[PDB]
């Protein structure tokens, strides 16, 4: 089995890392972590280095890939956030796919029922179609690393399930995303515009005519998009049911601080990735938008597809302070 | 210019960098870093992050890319080396190409003949083929990645020009590494062996097979290819001239301890390279060989090629020391 390869792979190559058997998940070496939340995501395999990669401190106690762009089944998640739980409550993080919400809203059943203090984040940052297909609302993407790595940090200064619950849900009404591929993991000259990470079809297909051009359309549309009235539920914890939550998401605006993600989807070279950059750079500085944090590489992909997301998420001082602090996981690594 | 894009890319992105025009070259903001060797290297674009990526603190004080696949001419060398004289001298760390070798050769004597102290190291580590398009005797490849950041902690340290130079020479006669292409950056279910990082043909072309078989022939060829007596020339600074220095590698043997560096050239998944790094920790085990360290990522590419390389690099607990020291630039980021 290739996946059984490549996790062992994986395993052997970070120490800080435990991989687990029957059935299948990912943890930080020390887990669990006695008194402080514990963060876990998951999804299908062939998005590395999410989720694998963000597992240690200041991010994911633990992670639980699935098969090639499958959920994880219910099992996995529960017995890795069961192998986590700190004492203070385990945080969910779930990208909004049909099989992800699914499968970890059982997993979240369940592990209530087990008594474990637990609840969710749904990640819906795609701004290029909503009811996609398998999507109901908008697609989880590249602005889940993001926020692992926000709410990682406050779970590890010791912030409450609450606290790290909704700082989670307001980042994820201040992130925007959107990705295009000039070939699947098909048409030459042309471009698959707003595609999703597992394939799924975009806006449409369109000619490429040059780096700039695709960036300023990349970049009108998380502009002109931005607004969104929308439900996603939650597990509350002391009812112990789904709470339907209405959450709105302001458009990008004049004046607005954020971070940065230039995101390859796989095959696009990174010289390529800082020339979208330079781009980007000059059209947020025109819209009255500040970068004042970036991240260029390969952090939320779609196998070796050509092609790279960018994502915008807004912030004040407080979020980079959380995102200034340290991390140590095998993709993203700073001390203070 | 795209390529001028790309660079003001990569500086935007990194408040740590200086991009400096007429002629165009990066350093280090901090440079020049007086009473440390100053340590520089450079090449065609097309290879990122090698050589820009590894710019920074324990790494390297600045770097020279040329157009795609080409040497950058001897003028920006030249003020580059200027630029970060510490007045400890600058070491060059020159991969082994016909233009590389001319262009940083000519710079090195402008340099001597402006009263810079400065001396060279060359890598040769594809142990693939002898005398390729490009180049007299074995190309330089994904070794010099290992090599700056090990000479770059002696530096950093406050090692003499001598004792960075010796041990750069020293690294170099005991990497190596060898690279495959399923893909250019032309055959169908075969790769090409032996690719080296510009296109040059490698030793053959041959059928792919698995992922598992195409690791054993690499790792057999790096086991059999090891042996090597030929001559590098350095730069002498007392003399002000060339010397030729015979310089001798072993072949890796049981009983070896290295550091494995496994490369993406630029379109292979991580997912994969992960399975690669399983077989090959199989196969060192087998071999007698203990890998201390590892490296997975894309650290030296060709372009979008679809491939990737293996690099064993013998190291001793001294050499662990300089890898473990802190490191902090674009591509490799640590403190411990
Ligand atoms: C995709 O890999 C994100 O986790 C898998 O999603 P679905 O299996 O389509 O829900
Ligand atoms: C290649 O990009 C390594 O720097 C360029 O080498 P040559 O110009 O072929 O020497």
């Amino acid at each position: 089995d290739v996946l059984d390869e490549q996790l062992a792979g994986l395993a052997k190559a970070h120490p800080s890392l435990t991989l687990h058997q029957d059935p299948v998940y990912v943890t930080r070496a020390d887990a669990p972590v006695a008194g402080k939340v514990a963060l876990l995501s998951g999804g299908g395999s062939g998005h590395e280095p999410m989720h694998c990669g963000y597992i240690g401190q200041g991010m994911l106690s633990g992670a639980c890939p699935g098969e090639i762009f499958t959920s994880p089944t219910p099992d996995k998640i529960f017995e890795c956030a069961m192998q986590v739980d700190g004492g203070e409550g385990v945080l969910l993080i779930i990208k909004n796919y049909t099989g992800d919400i699914l499968n970890f809203e059982t997993a979240t059943e369940l592990l209530h029922d087990s008594g474990v203090k637990v609840t969710t984040v749904v990640i819906d940052d795609d701004v290029a179609v909503k009811d996609s297909l398998y999507t109901a609302g908008r697609r989880g993407v590249a602005n889940t690393v993001l926020i692992e790595k926000l709410v990682g940090a406050a779970a590890e200064r010791g912030d409450s399930l609450d606290a790290c619950a909704e700082l989670g849900r307001k980042l994820n009404n201040q992130g925007h995303s959107i990705g295009i591929a000039l070939g699947a993991c098909l048409a030459d000259n042309e471009m698959e515009f707003g595609v999703g990470i597992h394939g799924e079809p975009g806006i449409d297909r369109r000619p490429f005519s040059s780096l700039d051009q695709t960036v300023d359309e990349m970049f009108d549309t998380l502009l002109v998009n931005g607004s969104y009235h929308r439900t996603l539920r939650f597990w509350d914890y002391q009812q112990g049911s789904w709470q339907e939550e209405q959450q709105t998401k302001q458009p990008l605006q004049s004046g607005d601080r954020v971070i940065a993600l230039v995101n390859n989807l796989g095959a696009t070279p990174l010289s390529e990735l800082y020339g979208v950059y330079n781009r980007l750079t000059t059209r947020c500085q025109q819209a009255g938008l500040t970068i004042e944090r970036n991240l260029i590489g390969a952090y939320c992909t779609s196998l070796d597809m050509t092609g790279f997301s960018i994502t915008l998420l807004k912030v004040d001082d407080e979020t980079l302070a959380l995102w200034d602090a340290p991390v140590h996981t095998p993709a993203l690594n700073w001390g203070k």
